[PDB]
């Protein structure tokens, strides 16, 4: 009967008999045992709660649940009674303390805990401590178990479910479709499994009323993901959210195998993990919405990989995720199996595929589209984000694009402004500049109208709406294309964005064409920003540069944070080109312009009194007093630049012209001309998205015929 949460007795016996046969697993287990030994060698401290996040007491109780977790696992994997004694002594200290605790003295959280300032931390503590208890259960006397369950576990589970006294806010969280409810239901269900309390299990799975209609872990699996396994807050918070799902699902599979939890909703948990992998580049998640440095190496993804690979070991690509990015394994049958199958040479390459991940519970509220390189000599990704808002972490970023190549982020998404766990920098919280800059439209690679963010930067307005991915073709032979549309970011303005990834026979690397159409009945200022990662090489037009004084580009909606470093116009050519270098590769952005277009080089860092912003750079194209406008862009990747060997070639752009050669209600046509008499013609049906519809168009005496929304012609 015990253990059964993280593993069964048979599985523990197997792991112990297998010691020495898989060195990588042995190394991970040794690290668990070292953590447990460190806890055992230290005095036990269970202080009266007095502080919030980062406080010494808060951090002590957090350390305690990790210590109990590690000691319970260590006891199971070694049989050494000192680990079980540690857990038992600490549980008896908690059972003495907990009956004396009212609501936490700190008046800050809308759902205050008793052990912690917020109930979320109480739930995380209980998940880990339920595992510890399960691991040491048989070493305790009946008297000890009765006291611990009566004075600690039953009151804590009841509190997480229902609150206390007159404050029942915890019950609203318990039944919510939210990550904090995933933790609360995992905590209550896992301690219910450990105590054989079927009522806790039922309410964790199906909500307080048991119907599954207005709460519960199962319903969360139906509501917190799209049908493609996409979590609407983004990839960084999807990483956080997947962790309690896979932990609790593994417990459910051990105790209730006939529920087939890992098949539920077409194996939604597997889809979540797959989506996380397909939304990463070089192991790092695309920094959409609020996001910090985080990727496939995170412990949440070690849990997800080891648990889900154990459920379907035919998915050998997961072994590569573990071997390339994780190098560590759970102390479970699944972690052992991952390390063992890696050692047997079974890992298969990770296959990154162009994809559309739909947003919304039903998949009908926008999406994220990713075009992936298909040539095995290359390593590139191009993203187009056309989602719902994204709840509290959402950015005002409809139709934003990003480009990744050659191991690097080339045209980036900024992510969040936040200095995790650095108390001296805004106590580690999201900074003022996360709201005033990082969420604003100008921080992104997308259209900004009249120096105003999408939805005027109002979360409640933005939360009404979503963009649409309206067309895609990832199998065009010589190209891939994706198209998105938004009509609510700026009421009265229709925005469309087409991104084509074209493999020409005449350029060194695949070409990207971007076409951003804005259609309005009133005049506006249209800003087209391209944030770039690298060092300035050249502009093909004259510019002025700040000499001894720098001023800001604007005053509001993020523009107050932008230094205006250089500015210029192109009076002599119809195409304006910016070349920069990133590591050993050059990139050229070429855009169709007129003599009235304004070009600006920007650098982040103004109005930043606390040094909360990075020194990032952008190339901005500004059009004044336009009703309809088409931004047409060629993005070239070119050149070999070896500083160690001191060699170089193809360092200059080959783009001679970008021109909109037709722009009617029915069709928009862009011609990009390259050295040697070569060209790419991109033909766009503006008014339908039918994959099978045929089109014919005449440009410059030549007839262009194609099927589907977008035609790509090369010569
Ligand atoms: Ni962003």
């Amino acid at each position: 009967q015990h253990p059964s949460l993280l593993f069964t007795q048979e599985e523990v016996n197997e792991m112990r008999a297998g010691k020495g046969t898989v060195p990588a697993f042995d190394k991970s287990l040794s690290e668990v045992l070292a953590a447990a030994d460190a806890a055992v060698n230290s005095p036990v401290s269970v202080p009266v709660p007095v502080d919030g996040g980062g406080g010494v007491v808060h951090e002590q109780h957090k350390s305690n649940y990790y210590a109990m977790f590690h000691c319970g696992v260590a006891y199971q994997l070694t049989g050494d009674k000192k680990y079980a004694a540690y857990v038992g002594d600490m549980l008896e200290a908690y059972a003495k303390l907990y009956p004396t605790l009212g609501f936490h003295p700190l008046q800050l959280s809308p759902v205050p805990g008793r052990l912690f300032w917020q109930t979320l931390n109480e739930s995380v503590w209980l998940v880990h401590t339920a595992v510890a208890y399960d691991c040491i259960y048989n070493t305790l006397s009946s008297k000890q178990r009765a006291t611990i369950e009566k004075n600690l576990f039953v009151p804590m589970a009841d509190f997480i479910m229902d609150g206390m006294g007159d404050n029942h806010a915890n019950n609203k969280t318990f039944n919510k479709m939210h990550n904090h409810a995933t933790w609360a239901t995992a905590a209550v269900g896992m301690i219910g499994f450990a105590m054989n309390r079927e009522d806790y299990v039922k309410k964790a799975l199906y909500g307080s009323d048991g119907t599954g209609k207005r709460g519960g872990f199962i319903r969360q699996m139906d509501y917190l993901f799209s049908p493609d396994g996409y979590f609407t807050e983004g990839a960084y918070y999807q990483r956080y959210a997947i962790w309690p799902f896979v932990i609790f699902a593994q417990c459910i599979e051990n105790k209730l195998p006939d529920l087939k939890i890992f098949n539920y909703r077409d194996s939604i948990l597997s889809k979540a993990l797959s989506t996380l992998i397909q939304l990463s580049y070089e192991g790092e998640f695309f920094h959409i919405n609020d996001a910090l440095l985080k990727g496939l190496s995170a412990q949440e993804l070690v849990y997800a990989v080891d648990i889900l690979y154990n459920v379907n070991p035919s998915d050998k690509s997961l072994l590569s995720v573990a071997n390339k990015y994780q190098h560590t394994y759970l102390p479970t049958s699944g972690g052992f199996k991952v390390a063992r199958d890696i050692a047997r040479g079974e890992a298969a390459p990770i296959i990154y595929r162009s994809s559309v991940f739909r947003d919304g519970r039903k998949g009908d509220e926008g999406g994220v589209a990713v075009i992936r390189s298909t040539d095995s000599n290359l390593n590139s990704a191009l993203t187009l984000k056309a989602t719902s808002h994204g709840l509290s972490h959402g950015h005002f970023d409809k139709l934003t694009m990003a480009y990744y190549d050659n191991g690097n982020e080339i045209l980036p998404d900024y992510g969040a402004s936040r200095f995790l766990n650095i108390e001296a920098k805004y106590k580690g919280h999201y900074t003022r500049e996360n709201q005033s800059f990082a969420k604003q439209t100008i921080a992104h690679n997308t259209l900004v109208v009249d120096e105003t963010s999408h939805f005027a930067g109002d979360i409640k307005v933005s939360s009404r709406y979503h963009s649409d991915i309206i067309y895609h073709d990832f199998n065009g032979g010589h190209f891939q294309v994706m198209v998105a549309k938004d009509t609510n970011a700026y009421p009265g303005i229709e925005m469309k964005r087409t991104l084509a990834y074209v493999t020409t026979p005449f350029l060194q690397f695949p070409l990207i064409l971007d076409v951003l159409q804005a259609n309005a009945d009133k005049e506006h200022q249209y800003d087209y920003p391209i944030w770039y990662n690298g060092h300035f090489v050249s502009l093909n037009f004259p510019y002025a540069k700040a000499t001894n004084e720098l001023k800001t580009l604007g005053t509001k909606d993020g523009y107050q944070h932008l230094w205006l470093e250089a500015w210029g116009q192109n009076k002599s050519r119809n195409t304006s080109s910016f070349t920069f270098v990133n590591k050993d590769r050059f990139y050229t952005i070429s855009i169709a312009t007129t003599a009235q277009t304004e070009m600006k080089m920007l650098r982040l860092g103004a109005n930043d009194p606390d040094f909360n912003l990075r020194n990032e750079t952008a190339f901005l194209i500004r059009e004044k007093a336009r009703k309809n406008h088409t931004f047409a862009t060629s993005i070239e990747t070119h050149g070999e630049y070896d500083v160690v060997m001191e060699t170089s070639s193809n360092l200059t752009s080959s783009c001679e012209e970008v021109k909109v050669v037709m722009d009617t209600a029915s069709y928009t046509v862009v011609k990009a001309t390259y050295k040697g008499g070569h060209s790419v013609m991109l033909c766009l049906s503006n008014t339908d998205a039918d994959k099978e519809k045929g089109h014919r168009l005449t440009v410059e005496g030549t007839m262009y015929a194609w099927n589907g929304r977008c035609g790509v012609f090369m010569k």
